[PDB]
């Protein structure tokens, strides 16, 4: 072992930073977050130090490095640009047996500052001894995406409950299985976050009363339009903790690979399937006691037929929640370079399908952006009947197929070519109509 | 944070353990592995301690607690069963400003010993500070399953190439891009694992020979409506690697916790557009990774349709990460789907601050979403009524959607004026029959 990691309790302990630049500012902010009583010594200070001082959060000593400021210090940080000054700081702290960090020379120091994931009281720290800062940040970013930030509140509720858990589950296996359920229960985490005490004690005793086997809930998760990177953090966390994932073909293969592999997969899609038995699959599995995730393309509440499922769940007592996704309009907008609103261009955006009878006097009006979902089929009926209501023959139209994926194709023309453009593409495609289409020239970044 | 993690260099520094039992043994084993000059002072020793003193790896001091043995120490550990003795030790350590650990007492000591995952020279440390030891074990065991066995060899080799990387690459960014490609080359990993030197050398020379890009870029990232879990995975990648992050009023404080600690932050808030652009323009022209962080989605009422031409006119590469828009975030979190089987089959996103076409907005069977229409709410009510919307149409106002401070008021269209006086910005107005579904779909809390 090259370094001993220790977690230091710093509240009202004296600490010294030498330096007054932005490096020293980052260090000072960490130590203030830790509750340190902080003195800063520097020849000059960036103004963020004088505001912290005015608000009585630190102490400033303008001048050269004064070894006697270390006199009652627990930690020293040399954060200047002068290796000479840092070495004098480092040497003065060594003789007083004060742990000292040198920002630019981590080998010169008696301690190193690692990358930190703060879910306090829960804390994770990563370092490789200075050999690889970029590896630490790479690991920090993956850790950040996996640990929900309300985990800390769940942590402290746990500690206040270990007497009840131990007095109810005899074996340690029984206890670990309970804790494993406790720490991934999301109505619990949301209730502690939102400070709803009725829902905490409700969820608390529902956790104690149901069998250790059971953990029935259903989560409606938006997978977004295609790109695995457009999943939400909450979404990725939910499909990692799931026992069964129910998915359609509108969920891209890359999203599916993010499903941790001991989960059961249920495909409920096209081949070459009514929503009614989909409701009963979800119903069945939740009442067997499984964490069911329903993955849907895009956003669940935008042409998802996703509300119809949940009111069946609400009438059986099955807890549920919903994680929104990037809808196709927003993804294709961004990946094709067509903003949906802009300036003098479009006051409003309209999301519509292609069922029943629509109102095309309404759809034809100007100063709009029109986005057609599932419109490819009735597409010819759309060109002739927007022009037949006075909308200009020169209005740019665009079709985005497979938006946000590496197979994205965009065809753009003018309203009077709308049918011709149409089956140069296939489903799934969006039809976008309006002046905003004309700014793809200046705004397309996706190669 | 409640603790401050640090990685101490203990080689040739005196440490003192008080206690000579199995708990003292496990802490002694750790300090020995970190190179400490160890002294153990106890009435009695388990046999492993005498086996260590015979090899000259520690000094044993038999007898009761001697305070003077602290004099030259950098760390102290109270590991007796006697809690009176442990307190005399932590007292004697306090006065000397020596970080001290008390085994049966996490809240009583100035440092905590964390769980360690070791991939030397890489190291991950996990602690919940004694509030939840079992969360720390479950997490440590999950981390153990995500860190590849042979990651330590990749880190070690990185340590040996730093001198060469810094000599051959002038700028910080060029070094970062080298390391970014180094740490995700699968083949270099397996070659290091198999001690295949010629294969390591061939990939290494080729990696050093690659042309490295020298451009800064501006990334527009959607933060989503507030909840930090609603950021996309890509958006998190961006704000964890960014050099500077330009952000607004409407980026919640929990998203900012995701911004990399070493990044610079610039706030905007009446700061008009032409100063933002030239801030963006001048920062990227210096080769820095620039993230523009905006609330919701950048291309929906984002004003971000002209930021991008100024950059395209300048030769600055740019990209766009879509975000969850306030409509689909507030929809999911108030229990109000934007579309539904027989309630609404089109969604209209409208602004507030010729003018609006009210005959079209008042049309049947659509959901209306008003962005920043709080100050204009009495007009919206008047106009929709005059163009034929029924007086009893359900309306809802979502304030601070997806945040811990979310508030929803709701009612009928003849109440829309009065309702707006009960909330403040930022807030959405949802108009349509879907609003009535909240009483069957609200899985979120009570405001
Ligand atoms: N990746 C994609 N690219 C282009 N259009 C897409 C798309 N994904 C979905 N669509 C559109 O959405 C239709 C399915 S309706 C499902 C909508 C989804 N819940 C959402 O919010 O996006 C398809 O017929 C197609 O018109
Ligand atoms: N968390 C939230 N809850 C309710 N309304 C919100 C909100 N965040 C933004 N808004 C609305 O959005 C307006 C800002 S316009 C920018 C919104 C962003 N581009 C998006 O896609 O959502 C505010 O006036 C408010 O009406
Ligand atoms: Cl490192």
């Amino acid at each position: 072992m090259d370094h001993l990691p220790i977690f230091c309790q710093l509240r009202d302990r004296d600490c010294l930073i030498v330096g007054g630049g932005d490096v020293a500012e980052r260090k000072a902010r960490l130590l203030l977050e830790a509750g340190a009583r902080l003195t800063v010594n520097a020849l000059t200070f960036i103004p963020q130090f004088t505001v912290w001082a005015n608000e009585g959060m630190l102490t400033l000593v303008e001048g050269p490095f004064d070894e006697t400021l270390l006199d009652s210090c627990w930690l020293a940080i040399a954060a200047t640009d002068d290796d000479t000054v840092n070495q004098r700081v480092s040497d003065a702290a060594e003789s007083r047996r004060i742990f000292c960090n040198v920002v630019n020379a981590p080998k010169a120091a008696s301690f190193i500052m690692p990358s930190i994931i703060d879910r306090s009281p829960l804390m994770v720290a990563v370092s490789a001894g200075g050999t690889s800062p970029v590896l630490a940040r790479l690991l920090r970013e993956k850790l950040e995406s996996l640990l929900p930030q309300h985990l800390g509140q769940v942590a402290r509720y746990a500690g206040q409950l270990r007497a009840r858990v131990k007095k109810q589950f005899a074996t340690m296996g029984e206890r670990r299985r309970f804790w494993e359920k406790f720490f991934v229960n999301d109505r619990l985490a949301q209730s502690l976050a939102n400070a709803d005490e009725k829902a905490v004690n409700a969820t608390t005793e529902r956790l104690f009363s149901e069998p250790l086997d059971h953990r029935g809930e259903v989560v409606l998760v938006g997978a977004g339009p295609g790109d695995a990177g457009l999943l939400t953090l909450k979404g990725l966390q939910q499909i990692q903790q799931a026992d069964i994932v129910v998915y359609d073909r509108l969920v891209s293969d890359d999203i599916m690979n993010l499903v941790r592999r001991d989960a059961d997969r249920v495909f409920v899609g096209k081949r070459a399937v009514p929503q009614e038995e989909i409701n009963q699959i979800l119903l069945r599995e939740a009442q067997k006691g499984k964490r069911v995730v329903r993955l849907k393309g895009g956003d669940p509440f935008i042409f998802g037929r996703g509300g119809e499922e949940l009111e069946t769940l609400c009438h059986a007592g099955i807890p549920f929640s919903v994680v929104p996704g990037i809808t196709a309009a927003s993804g294709c907008s961004a990946y094709s370079g067509i903003p949906l609103t802009h300036r003098d261009y479009a006051q409003s955006v309209r999301l519509v399908t292609g069922g029943g009878e629509l109102d095309w006097e309404n759809l034809a009006a100007e100063k709009q952006t029109l986005v057609f979902y599932m419109g490819l089929n009735q597409a010819a009926t759309i060109q002739e009947k927007l022009i037949a209501f006075g909308m200009q023959a020169d209005m740019p139209v665009a079709l985005v197929e497979n938006g946000t994926s590496v197979k994205q194709r965009v065809v753009h023309g003018v309203l009077t070519q709308l049918g011709e453009l149409a089956q140069q593409v296939e489903s799934p495609a969006l039809i976008i109509v309006g002046r905003v289409v004309a700014l793809r020239d200046k705004l397309n970044w996706f190669s």
